[PDB]
């Protein structure tokens, strides 16, 4: 519907100030069509919002385009992804390339051990720049999930084709997309229905 569109909207939490956001709608989630995945300009995580019911969203507008519209071997690979720090020095995070992003062609879904939520980057550009090291190599979708150890509910929204024990989860209480490999320790408190 609004998938593939660029959007703008206000955001307000509680009595806080309204901030303005511009982004690109990537996906309307099949198991919950209220849920949209959005890439905001300049922000590297993928966000999920239930736009038709989230009272924090105001003044939702579709923007006009005004401009008219293979490294798939990276998919599934463990990588080391370098980036810049305040001090001028580079650091790196290690992670896994999950998939090509929808809608924004040249972009890839990736997640990281240090922050296992969904990110989206132009990985082939970063590779050409020397900032992406590829390491040598080497349904539950729609179910409810709960985390208790802390009692958090959500839904399994995607399975990663390249690594089928890996799933994307949307928790009811947050707008990040959480990524889990269900055989690992990070997933050991997740239970499904
Ligand atoms: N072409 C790029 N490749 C990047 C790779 C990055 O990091 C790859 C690992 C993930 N980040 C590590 C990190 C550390 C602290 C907080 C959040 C994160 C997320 C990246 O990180 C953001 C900067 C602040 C560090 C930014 C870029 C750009 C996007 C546009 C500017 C350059
Ligand atoms: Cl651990």
């Amino acid at each position: 519907n609004i998938v593939g569109c660029r959007i703008q909207h206000g955001w307000k939490e509680g009595n806080g100030p309204v901030t303005q956001w511009k982004g690109t709608v990537l996906d309307q989630v099949p198991v919950n069509p209220s849920l949209y995945l959005i890439k905001y300009d300049g922000f590297d995580c993928v966000y999920g919002l239930e736009l038709n019911k989230d009272e924090r969203v105001s003044a939702l507008e579709v923007l006009p385009d005004r401009v008219a519209t293979l490294a798939d071997t990276m998919i599934g690979k463990a990588v080391e992804h370098m980036f810049e720090t305040e001090d001028g020095s580079k650091d790196e995070w290690r992670g896994m390339v999950l998939a090509r992003a929808p809608v924004m062609n040249t972009w890839f879904y990736i997640t990281y051990e240090k922050d296992p939520v969904l990110y989206m980057y132009q990985l082939l550009d970063d590779y050409k720049e020397g900032d992406l090291r590829i390491m040598p190599d080497s349904s539950l979708v729609g179910k409810q999930v709960e985390y208790a150890k802390s009692k958090r509910t959500g839904m399994v929204i995607h399975q990663v084709e390249a690594k089928p024990s890996v799933y994307f989860i949307k928790f009811d209480d947050d707008f990040h997309i959480y990524v889990y490999d269900l055989v690992k320790t990070s997933a050991e408190n997740l239970y499904f229905q």
